[PDB]
């Protein structure tokens, strides 16, 4: 579990997404894996606007914080899930570290901020939805 908080939205997995996140919609993207909903209340965070592909992510399977280098925003197969068939999944960063289904939503951040999420994994490796072209989030 995890979402990003930035100014009134809320940026968690699509495939967590409460009834309440539903009722809030601002936009959401089955392929990114990612849905946006509106809050009252202004957000903690800062999303980075940069090309870093190092950086250090939160794992709830380990209570730990771990650094890694990723690769680049791109498409990649996923298998089928309780919650999608098989299909590529866009705007999707691929790194070797630890992670479990109950992880999706931990922060990956570098330097400037907010990189992504984390949205897939498995066999030693994790997978993060990236964030950081999506503008509109603070502008
Ligand atoms: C099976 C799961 C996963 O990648 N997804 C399930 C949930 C929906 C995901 C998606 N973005 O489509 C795909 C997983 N397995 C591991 F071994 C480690 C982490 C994870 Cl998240
Ligand atoms: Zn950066």
């Amino acid at each position: 579990s995890g979402a990003i908080y930035v100014g009134n939205y809320r940026v968690v997995n699509r495939h967590l997404a409460t009834h309440n996140d539903w009722a809030n919609l601002v936009w959401e993207d089955s392929s990114r894996d990612l849905l946006v909903s509106s809050t009252t209340a202004q957000g903690c965070d800062t999303i980075a606007r940069c090309d870093c592909q190092t950086g250090v992510y939160y794992c709830s399977s380990r209570r730990k914080h771990y650094p890694v280098s990723f690769s680049k925003p791109s498409l990649i197969f996923v298998e089928a899930s309780e919650y999608y068939p098989a299909r590529y999944q866009s705007h999707l960063m691929l790194a070797v570290g630890h992670s479990e289904p109950g992880d999706c939503g931990g922060i990956l951040r570098c330097q400037h901020g907010v990189v992504g999420i984390v949205s897939t994994g498995g066999n030693g490796l994790v997978g993060f939805a990236d964030v950081r072209d999506l503008l509109w989030l603070d502008e």
